[PDB]
């Protein structure tokens, strides 16, 4: 991971839950173009940024939900994500399990 590359990670901190993104904005804050950063973000991540961002969008609920007592419902929006069956249906395959089996600990 370059700093380059790790700054950027700051900008889509703070718009995690915004739900129009602009990989524009993204290269802009690095004062770097899209082209450029994205093709060392994709080397120095090995994955797409659009991968990165739900992958840690996902393990950032899993990592809360199990230090909060919240509802799918809530926890959802720390996502960004407005639609609970939404957060429920990506992370079900996400793991292969539903979020309401995996925090059970039912088998």
């Amino acid at each position: 991971m370059d700093n380059r590359v790790r700054e950027a990670c700051q900008y889509i901190s703070d718009h995690l839950a915004d739900s129009n993104f602009d990989i524009a904005s993204v290269a802009q804050h690095v004062c770097l173009s899209p082209s450029r950063l994205s093709h060392l973000f994709r080397q120095q991540l090995g994955i797409s940024v659009l991968s990165w961002r739900e992958d840690q969008r996902i393990s950032q609920a899993k990592l809360l939900l199990s230090t909060t007592r919240m509802p799918i419902a809530t926890v959802g929006r720390n996502v960004g994500f407005d639609d609970q069956l939404y957060f429920s249906r990506v992370f079900k395959k996400c793991t292969g399990a539903s979020p309401s089996e995996f925090r059970a600990g039912c088998e």
